[PDB]
């Protein structure tokens, strides 16, 4: 009923209206004739790829386990009664005005909001990893925003616990770790992502835009120089290792030769957070109790997980039907009853 595709929400959600496209899939605003509000909802058909059930069900034990002020929440799940039945997921969610990417865009940024919008962003990743959790796949255009600036992180189909080659809409916001197939990534990845997304709230554009996968390190080393032999410490692909080497030597240009009217508070933590080796890349706790955050920093009024996750069964084993099985006693809270 909705722009072809069918859309079998009701009767809670009605007068439904096009928003967007996923991730999963369409994504519409229904008014929740419940709680009286208009709702966000995602359409998931994930029981086709074996993939997309690791990413559905990874994205509802972890937001159904989660409960925090800077990050998205499910507020229902809609599918049908009978396991055969079930062919599409119906994820309800709170519907925010904007987001961080329609925002950046258009309109200039205050150093005021660029500093509360970046607390908010710092705060609820301060809570993911506490969680263990790795978002990674953070950017402008996941951080939703509403009227009165409160932010919230959503999309968790590609996060994972703390221990890819398929598609994304953009990878200008990956650590060189990723680019360079670093296996054994940690929390570092979403420090990195966060420090572009910053520098983008600056100069309204983003600070690394390849456009393509080698193309995004000549962007990277353009701006921060060339790297030593001791920043490429991990397991790193032995090519990938060499070539890097094999690269002419670029001079690290000064933050403040890109960002002039950036506050030099804010450079000097965009630094830390944009530091090539992952080691020497600052945590979430210490860059919350950086100077330039200090007008919002409060540990007290910054909440943790209670304790640190671990998933049952490893996913990544597990064939496309027991999957289905695990998504189906997941959602089984919200049915009815």
């Amino acid at each position: 009923m909705v722009r072809g595709q069918v859309f079998d929400v009701g009767p809670r959600y009605t007068n439904l209206s096009y928003i967007g496209e996923g991730a999963y899939g369409m994504v519409c605003s229904a008014y929740d004739n419940v709680n009286k509000v208009r709702v966000a909802i995602k359409k998931i058909s994930p029981f086709e790829h074996q993939t997309y059930c690791q990413r559905t069900l990874r994205e509802i034990k972890i937001l159904l386990r989660f409960r925090h002020e800077n990050i998205i929440g499910i507020n229902d799940i809609i599918r049908a009664p009978t396991i055969e039945q079930m062919k599409d997921v119906y994820i309800v969610q709170d519907l925010m005005e904007t987001d961080l990417y329609k925002l950046l865009k258009t309109q200039h940024l205050s150093n005021d909001h660029i500093c509360y919008f970046l607390y908010q962003i710092l705060r609820g990743l301060k809570y993911i990893h506490s969680a263990n959790v790795l978002h990674r796949d953070l950017k402008p255009s996941n951080l939703l925003l509403n009227t009165t600036c409160d932010l919230k992180i959503c999309d968790f189909d590609l996060a994972r616990v703390a221990d890819l080659t398929e598609y994304v809409a953009t990878r200008w916001y990956r650590a060189p770790e990723i680019m360079l197939n670093s296996k054994g990534y940690t929390k570092s990845i979403d420090i990195w992502s966060v420090g572009c997304i910053l520098a983008e709230m600056l100069s309204n554009r983003p600070i690394f835009p390849g456009k393509h996968y080698l193309d995004q390190l000549n962007h990277i080393l353009g701006i921060l120089g060339s790297p030593s032999q001791e920043d490429l410490n991990c397991i790193i692909n032995l090519k990938a290792r060499n070539y890097l080497l094999s690269l002419p030597h670029k001079n690290k240009v000064p933050w403040n030769r890109l960002f002039p009217n950036a506050d030099s508070k804010a450079l000097d933590l965009l630094d830390k957070m944009l530091t090539f080796n992952p080691h020497k890349r600052i945590e979430v706790e210490q860059a919350l109790a950086h100077p330039y955050l200090e007008q919002y920093y409060d540990p007290s009024d910054e909440p943790i997980a209670e304790a640190p996750f671990k998933f049952d069964m490893e996913l990544d084993d597990l064939p496309k039907e027991k999957l289905k099985e695990l998504i189906f006693e997941e959602t089984a809270r919200f049915q009815p009853g």
